[PDB]
């Protein structure tokens, strides 16, 4: 047997990449370790893929073996938690690499098999799995970079330990190729539209040595590349439920293109707006009899039910994690039903929606030394026609000041897409469920001083940080609008 | 937006009916408060259905939301509970009101979002389900109504509260039409049978206001109805194992239509039976060596193995449910195996079935002043061929008495069909799985003095109070004689 | 209703075989009961097989009543336990027995419905299976014996109580026909080949009196048999992943066949190997930083990374058990992702392969008053091709002296396969995943001294005890090989 073994420095601590000598019947193996933090990530792809195959299957398994930390896992926790499932988002949103047509099945399967209590195993999983597709020889055009964004004292600090980032004003994750930007995932203390895009572009220009060193691996190491060939080659319709059934033709390309014209010259949008308008807003507060807080909060045909909770400290959620016991004294759920876009089915992503949801509301909650509650938030998307996970910001807002929760400020989220082919862009303003024909969508979640969470989501090549610098500033005067009708119908707490 | 509100009277309560503002992707959305007991029922029925679909797929799903009474959920509770799954079955139970012929998938969720603990949200998701259903425009021959009947002072109380149950001696649930009754579920303290027929008929009357203010809301906010149309148009085989399968002809409707003519004239059973005959009962106790109490009931070709388990009060079942916290001291359990019927699957209705038999039992069940020890009762299905929750009754009986529990007397279910077209009628004891041949099929479980439970499943329109009047005659009288056999074998307990 | 009730010594206790009064409706149902431990065991087999069916379909279903002991659930334990499904595995290792091209559906469901503390259910229940397959009328070619082996001062001992059982070296499971042993399930604290197989030869022998007794009660109540008849009549590859691959011709009996005969004959395998050759070994100890203990065994194509923690004695899993409660000081896991043999799905026979590598480390682990530590060993199976289990005993008994835990000795393991046609037969060393092209494979377990752990899964008629003498002998050989390369890597704890 013989293992592969390159180091190298990332940020304060040492990176360790080592392949070929474990799992070597999957196509690639990688043992990816920083500072005693090791995470063991596998891929495999099928050589034939099914017959007729209409979509691209792609599953990343992300588990947390307990013995890494050196404890005996306990009478309880099959299925993965809701952690586990988060940080397997995050490896996910690699997706848009793999090239148009390719449809053969691959799994990527990360394992926490050895962990430093300072060193979050998230960005060492993202590494490996960045390691192992490159590796592999499956078409796959990476690699990409993992990195952790802190903020403390007005300056940014790289992969901030666990101890560090209690004194950081923000939380962000970023992942990309050498070119642009792919992933971004924030948590942020009511910053500027700066301070957050500062962030991205530092995380990606520190990330830059760990594609360096996984190429030099691949150049060693790396299986051939795969013989594979990709095969050579409704207007006015304001209302979704009217629009979706209409548009069943007997007789998707095509469908995108119409769209992507009519919004790149300057013509009204499918529903019929300007490039910055926001829908209509409906304001309700006190809505439900036996509760403490609730709230209604509608925009469009997107809308969201929430309610809040007062507890006791002892209601107070302990939850036994991997890197140490954490008490968790703000819960935030989320519930998607299927009648929320008028279907049937089993009573998706509510994991990722309701923590991006948390995120966008957790800087403005109030310190336990002037409330000392356990306070629980539970949205129910009633509707669904664009990002429901920004609504539910809305309305646990004015939930929270219907409970009497002495929130910091009022808060409120939008979504925003971007339509780009050459050197002209449009930067939309609340897109409809226009997310899938697009080149990047990002929600923004913040009070009127600040930002609270950022998420990012781009799959074209060539995104300036001008044009981010326009889209969040065209986002700004978004969730100010918001605010502006939020403020009227419910000001105070109590 | 515009929501469209209106109120009434029933019974003691105020029962407000809102639509139009919430969940407006769905088919039809209603929010029903009764006292402030607010369920939220939506409905989805799909346009086109697959073609060649063999059955109407039906499913309601009932949840209950824990900050509904203002409380914070716990570390446990995906699945539904115990008691959410048999509410949504009381709900299912509208079923026979679609036309026939009518495949569509359709999907009734309700959701308790706001709870008193004195009004029973049972009762407000079945209204509400009755509005979603009638507002919807889906081919439904309703709205049907809903009632609870109780029995304080020897007279019937419209929707007693849970503080007032405690003083009453019926618990009883009552849904139909305008025109007939379809579905009851009742639990007694030993009532005569004009009692309980008094109960379904009082609370059909009462129900008479629901139908009449939904009916209000459909001719003023209700959907236009859907483009729907219907397309236009073995003898002496006693054994069921031997009839089954030499009944698989190569070559439904006919099946019925002989087995319906040859009890109408009046003439022997599929099995060569009298209208008013028992199948041949078998009674067996202390079977089971390792047990306190175990007994083994047949009749015919249906057989339930019967256990109970003595336990301290500490071993009480503690229920944290969301009207309050309940201790049970008496616990039942039923199983069904696929062996009981001669077939191969997963080791269905369970629940169903197991409080169908629990509520014939509880009646009887000494006091915990005279007995202070948990109760535990196990019913295994060990054959089937009609109604094996009956069968649990009576082996349950057999059970306590073989464990030592004194319990008041001695208890036995049965079960009953009836077949009518014109004014000529019959109603059969101790019907086969005869079950699915039929206008309506109801159970009877009492003692040699009184009734314990009842439940009645109506699929026909013209049921008058007097062909009850002697269908529960002659139930009663087949009760007697399932108990003169048990009373021989088993006595006295200890 | 008319019981058939048989009974007969069996060692020291009396066997009742009780058929033809419960569950009538199934294939064949019996109720076994051996002093006071009473399993009810029912058949189902399908009349017509579904058209095409590749495989033969058996399920095996054994449940824990708790009713059983005399005792009411408790909040918690649908989905079976650990060890529900290792006794179901003991019953349908039955499944060679079926006749060649037999493809109906069969399943068997096993309910513990009385025990007694001293009298262990699993060889229950195996005699209930046995008699309820041989009673059905299903092609079967039993009737199979059920025996526990125990050495209680130097002397076997027949189906030993759990009091005895305190007492024994060995405790042994052994099934099989009137003709020749089928199934062996052995825990042994370090005995000598002779020992282990004198068990094996002295438990077929006392198991006779219960195919005997069932043989009776099969032509007393025995239904008649069933009318099925059936159908009327690469070289030098040695990478596992590269032979599969390319063996997949567009165009499985010919593919057994041409193995067979280039083994028999007494030329190369289909790796290249000598029929008592081992793969190539690659042992490392300490491979992860923030563990206790941990161990990399790599064996061809095998390759297993288990990890070592020690936690204090209120670490131990208290498990509950029907027999009664239960504490385990010494925990094993065993884990088999898809990616081991280069394949994508769920993250199969893990409770089996956990529960077999178990009791090959069990016999060497230390006492609780030299070492009051619970130790948990986890097997993470990186690699498959032949044989993961025993891979888990040479990779725990370095990873138990790397976390410092003072094991008596050093513990390997080692898969043997056989291939048989006339009197001329070869015993293979480290087989291949070889295994479904074979007569009979068994896994041998042990120190230098003597032998922990004893599995065989033989198909064949006519295996002579001193073919198993020479193929235990091989074997002995095998794991004195593996040991002393382990014993260079590691050799003391701490």
């Amino acid at each position: 047997l013989n293992p592969i073994v390159r180091k190298f420095q990332y940020g304060q601590h040492t990176v360790t990449l080592e392949t070929g000598m474990m799992a070597r019947q999957a196509t690639a193996a990688v043992m990816v370790s920083m500072d005693d933090t090791a995470v063991f990530v596998t891929v495999v792809g099928q050589k034939k893929a099914k017959p007729g195959q209409d979509f691209f299957p792609l599953t990343v398994n992300y588990q947390e073996r307990t013995y890494a930390a050196g404890r005996i896992p306990g009478s309880f926790f099959g299925r993965p938690s809701e952690g586990e499932t988060l940080i397997a988002r995050l490896i996910d949103r690699i997706r848009p690499l793999f090239p148009e047509g390719f449809v053969n099945e691959v799994q990527v399967i990360a394992t926490v098999v050895s962990v430093n209590p300072q060193v979050n195993p998230d960005i060492v999983a993202m590494i490996g799995a960045s390691a192992a597709l490159s590796l592999s020889g499956i078409p796959f055009n990476g690699p990409i970079g993992a990195a952790r964004v802190g903020y403390i004292n007005d300056q940014y600090v790289l992969n901030p330990t666990q101890d560090e980032l209690k004194e950081s004003k923000l939380d962000l994750v970023v992942a990309g190729t050498e070119a642009a930007v792919l992933m971004v995932e924030s948590e942020a203390e009511l910053l500027s539209e700066d301070q957050m895009l500062g962030a991205v572009v530092f995380g990606h220009e520190q990330q830059q040595v760990v594609i360096q060193n996984i190429n030099e691996l691949v150049k060693e190491a790396g299986k051939p590349r795969w013989d594979w060939q990709p095969e050579p080659v409704a207007y006015r319709i304001t209302d979704k439920q009217e629009r979706y059934a209409q548009v069943d033709v007997i007789k998707h390309a095509i469908e995108k293109n119409v769209v992507r014209s009519r919004v790149l010259a300057g013509e009204p949008r499918i529903d019929g707006r300007e490039k910055d308008m926001i829908r209509g807003l409906d304001v309700r507060t006190g809505v439900l009899p036996r509760t403490h807080g609730s709230a209604l909060f509608t925009r469009g045909e997107t809308q969201a039910l929430v309610t809040a909770t007062l507890g006791t400290a002892r209601d107070a959620q302990v939850l036994d994690e991997l890197m140490g016991e954490r008490t968790d004294t703000f819960l935030f759920h989320y519930n998607f039903p299927p009648y929320s876009v008028g279907e049937t089915g089993m009573v998706r992503r509510e994991i990722g929606h309701g923590r991006l949801a948390k995120r966008g509301v957790l800087a403005v909650m109030p310190d336990m030394d002037k409330f000392p509650y356990t306070v629980r938030v539970v949205s129910e998307i009633t509707e669904s026609n664009g990002s429901s996970s920004m609504a539910s910001v809305c309305g646990a807002s004015l939930a929270l000041m219907d409970a009497g929760v002495p929130i910091k400020a009022a808060v409120a989220g939008i979504a925003m897409g971007l339509v780009k082919e050459g050197d002209n862009y449009v930067v939309l303003s609340d897109i409809l469920g226009e997310d899938h024909l697009g080149d990047m969508d990002f929600k923004v979640a913040g009070s009127r001083d600040g930002i609270s969470a950022l998420q990012m989501d781009i799959k074209i090549e060539g995104i300036t940080k001008e044009i981010m610098q326009v889209a969040l500033n065209q986002a700004k005067g978004a969730r100010l609008h918001i605010l502006g009708v939020m403020e009227q119908a419910i000001n105070a707490p109590r």
